[PDB]
């Protein structure tokens, strides 16, 4: 398993420039220098690096220092040919944010947080970016009376409806991606899993560019099935980007390694990433993206090793979940359990409520003591898979 | 604190008819005659009875059978006045549905199961109920390949379609309540939280009859808050009915006695309900439905305890919910935290996203540092809330 | 695969007879006969067979019956070989032990559940049973003032202390193991986890014959590291038994099959019990006993299925586990990383607390910074052994 | 309300110093002078203050500063009274201890972290403090493969049993409490629990000075009950030293004040600390120490309004406990449930094993069936308790 620029993963500067720093330490690793991070990155195998508008350019940078800087990325963009598919905002590190950026309290907060957004918008598209990702983790509170809850959704609406008014004015080739989290750092974040965030798209003005950016970690941290989760979103037509990592429980966000959490679960995504349903049905096609930081134990080695972690993990997986679905005795196995029957229709064509209520066989008739006695065989083809997943098959 | 039905206080039948039987254990009390709930339930103050079909109804019942219990209950009810603003379907108890029923992988079996709620439509619509709440409960699985998740959910769309398109065809004054489970008693549920249950609605042919019955156990088993998981269902105005009870903790369903789990998100809860949001907004008027289930460790003295409980717990946050609000001090500490400021828009009147981006002020020009210094003084509002619900003030 | 006798696979009673009523269902499956039971555990190669008195003995039997059941019993043991390793006591499904067993705070019922133990306790010794278990499920309660914490505490101790005093007084060579659980069915259960167990066990008179039988998933309800417990029961000597299973999340208990629930904490798991520690220590070699159900979706076929498949996980992680310890590059990965070196004591031989008193070589002339740089490479360690339990290596 | 220096309300240094840098941002407040922190604290009316080695002495202070700071220090406690009952070393920020102190891999850190330990043992015998805390925040791994479970325990061992032994060479008049914690910053840390804590004390050569010092929110994080487990500590008679706060959920540690997190649990745990146990037994007597984190929101006038909070919320909170346990209708509702019966012992004063045998009047002619209808009205009994804390009765 090599990966290849083809193969579609991308990862974030702030993954592999993560400093160590944690709420009990001060960072272990020494800053990452932006153009050794692109010019590493596409030597291990990348398609393209992401950033936050402050992992690049210093929130305090004048007009000359930020210049710089941007001459010094986009160099060594031109000199590896890695591509910059997604761009997000920092709406969460200054003290300015400590009670949201679109969802502060505070009236003047809100706007210089939109102002932010607005800006960034403009450097995603000079960039050549397709996707614009929000992450709000200071939207919420620690205690129940401190918000308006119906306001503080309205704020969220005007911020992401402003947001994607200005996209559609300016012909910018850029969709808005929400990425749920439930808890951290506050106490309760608004839009907390991939159903809220799907939700709230259905009462915005301009939802049609708006979609999701679930992350893997995320859902597991509300115990939710990650898989689960994108198949409503995918199911909806929202599934716009998705960030990649390993989730050992709920508990802080740990942001490991794509394989190095919930394995069977990883075999499971990656499933629905490569072989789409099993009875057809929308696929995915974007960035394959690895939101995760490199635990603060190890030493650079360490951060290039993780970095290639993630993309070997991800192409095993992808191996064996194509050997699963290929394997006769995998399909067998699924045609005996309904797997495939639970894509026919319930109603016969043209046949109503009525009709149906109506049918004798269907009720009145049933023999549901005698339906009762199939064996569905459930444990079986989980058997199977995992057989496939620890390549014993 | 008395209640009288003008409190819509409702309670189901196999609330204070669970018999006990858990999954290490028998039943440990005597089934409860459907009479004798009813009678019990308007002496204590309630406003109204629900059921599930077979709560009432055996699965097996013959019509004379059938006839005569509905004889029985209705009876009761002229009797003592009771409304039946509820009915539900039971789809989880025969082994017939251990698969789901609407979501089942055997199509005769969904047949079935749609057939038994299209019926339960018409004898819900004779009782006088405004809402048909559909709990799926064996929808999902315990296991990652046992199911085509797009398949799934189009399968459940047919279901809540057909059922939704019948009410509609024969007039009945019926609104649908999907009620969200993360698990229990399948390892993962279809649509398990109030973000999954509004975002389905969306893809809905007939969605505009078609909302939430939220429970607060069930969003506190993924360690979410249901204050605002029903304040999000209230803004999309989708909060059709409502369970409360009691959980304590991330663990199997309790449904302890509401006020007996996590008591100051019920003090808030029952702010929202009561209250509405501090500056306006959508507010709930349906019952205030109990499902919950009396401890089995108590004998019948215990049941008519608890069902009091219930009613007495709500009245008394109720109290303290309303004095809270009334308090100088409590709105004084609200406007200093800028709980009103929030609800102001953030743009000024026809500003558009390049008017605010190009105001300097906004932006550019604006002191991060110095607006980071407000002090929002969360802390001392809480404060304020938990002195109100102590009544201590 | 290929289990045979020496692997010493030991099955419950209860695990391949559990019929599928779970809280919201009734059994999917008929009964199980015993000696039907013993033929296919045997036939598929088990060991041994372990049971609870009421699996075997119904509640009600007449002393004609138990002499009856046991006839037949024992020539089904005596016609396939299987051993009965272990025995324990049902004090949970009869409404009786509702509020406990020896913690009921009813004196009678305290009494009775003694009496039910000391008896089963002859009859683990006739059996040949080298160890009789003790799971508290009911011991517990749902609301914090229903119980004297202390007097719980010293109610169990009489129990747990009374019925090993009786097992020294008839010299059987039995000990008893503590089965610990968090919740369920309880809302808190007293001894949650194996930690609890374990300091419990120091507190009693006749400790030395009492020991744990921790199972994979009741840590995991607490989000606990399984393996880190068992080091720590084994680490103590103390791990007399242990229960195998599968568990996705904090939930209620799910009892899958081993390794279908967090598959690298499986195999971590099989790598101390069948490698040990590192660096040297305590082995566990008592039998490798399965406490799980077979999902109630799935008929019979599952059910012989569900017992083959604990037996191929076990021995396809074994497998892979005996592989990940033999490859040179591992042995090599554990050196860089310091796992032999946590091994050397800290201080010299000889070496005192004042002479050490920090030393400085080891305080006040000491690099914090220079130590600091260290890559422990645990990273590129966890990579390894996944590509091992992949099958990749 | 009113707290005054017999209450014996102890805070640390680092809870009103907390600054509010988090994992996703930097500090909101200025840092707090130690002199200044002093009076505050004296003026609100705390009895002591504690702290870490470094939160008052840099890590790199020389000689010459750590006399100066200690110097100023000394007058502060002279001019305003406090005491200084605990103190605590960091064994965490710095990284060097990134996988550890007394369990890091590496041997020369093992040694560097010990040093650091008796020369803070030195600093707390000069300062009157009894009791001296260790928190293994970093003792532990992400991954299962990074230990030697094993050893890592016998390094723990040593480095507990050298500083105790060092404690009794001097003759100090200080206990070591042991603080456990499940996870965060590790994925999972060593000794989790209370019950994996007192499990591990036992183990030691010294033990007899060794015990625990559990706190509110860390048994939270595992979804245990606080009161259970202090009940397990305070029976055990290990209860060295309480840390009380507030958590809502299994999530990071929110370290919010004591009330604001599971109030019934609260009520219940200042019930067991005032008034102990119903039927007699062992008491909790040495200080009420709040280790929380003023939330980042808010300003100074929060952190000083936090501060009251906590001491406000306690007195609060144990006037209605007082309240609960001398109302007639509690005592008599205690009754009726059994919570003095608990309290007899199962047998009779000189009844043996054999004896009971489980006698029958015990056994053989129980009526488990009559036994079984006892309404125990633990339910009524939790309402009791509710309307108490509710200010209601
Ligand atoms: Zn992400
Ligand atoms: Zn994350
Ligand atoms: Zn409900
Ligand atoms: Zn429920
Ligand atoms: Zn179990
Ligand atoms: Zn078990
Ligand atoms: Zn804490
Ligand atoms: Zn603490």
């Amino acid at each position: 398993v090599q990966p290849t620029p083809a193969d579609h993963f991308t990862f974030g500067l702030w993954t592999v420039g993560w400093t160590g720093a944690d709420p009990f330490g001060v960072a272990t690793r020494k800053n990452l220098d932006p153009v050794e991070a692109v010019h590493k990155l596409a030597e291990l195998g990348a398609y393209g690096i992401t950033f936050h508008d402050n992992d690049l350019i210093p929130f305090d940078a004048t007009e000359a220092e930020r210049e710089k800087i941007l001459g010094d990325f986009n160099q060594a963009l031109k000199d590896t040919g890695l591509k910059v598919p997604m761009v997000t905002t920092n709406l969460f590190s200054h003290p300015v944010f400590k009670d949201g950026g679109f969802t502060s309290n505070d009236r003047s907060i809100r706007r210089f947080a939109l102002a932010k957004v607005l800006h960034n918008i403009d450097l995603a598209a000079e960039m050549g970016a397709e996707t614009f990702v929000m992450w709000g983790g200071r939207e919420g509170s620690e205690y129940d009376g401190s918000k308006d809850l119906a306001a503080a959704l309205d704020r969220m609406r005007e911020g992401v409806d402003t947001a994607a008014g200005y996209i559609k004015d300016k012909g910018y080739n850029l969709r808005i991606a929400l990425e749920p989290k439930p808890n951290e750092p506050r106490g309760d974040i608004f839009l907390p899993t991939v159903g809220h965030g799907l939700a709230f798209i259905e009462q915005l003005e301009h939802g049609d560019i708006v979609g999701l950016n679930p992350e893997t970690g995320h859902e597991q941290m509300a115990g939710l099935n990650f898989t689960h989760g994108i198949a409503q979103a995918l199911w909806a037509e929202k599934l716009f980007h998705i960030d990649l990592n390993g989730q050992r429980g709920i508990k802080y966000d740990q942001d490991l390694v794509f394989g190095h959490g919930d394995l069977t679960s990883a075999f499971f995504t990656v499933d629905l990433l490569e072989n789409g349903f099993p009875n057809g049905g929308p696929k995915y096609t974007g960035p394959r993206h690895f939101d995760y930081k490199p635990s603060r134990t190890d030493g650079y080695d360490g951060v290039w090793d993780s970095a290639k972690a993630n993309m070997s993990m991800y192409l095993l997986l992808k191996e064996r979940a194509l050997a699963f679905r290929a394997d006769p005795e995998v399909q067998e196995a699924m045609k005996t359990s309904g797997v495939f029957e639970l894509g026919e229709t319930t109603l016969n064509a043209g046949e109503s409520a009525a009709d149906l209520m109506n049918d004798s066989a269907s009720f009145a008739g049933f023999d549901a003591e005698a339906a009762a006695e199939r064996n569905f065989a459930f444990i079986r083809l989980n058997q199977l898979a995992i057989e496939h997943l620890l390549g014993s098959r």
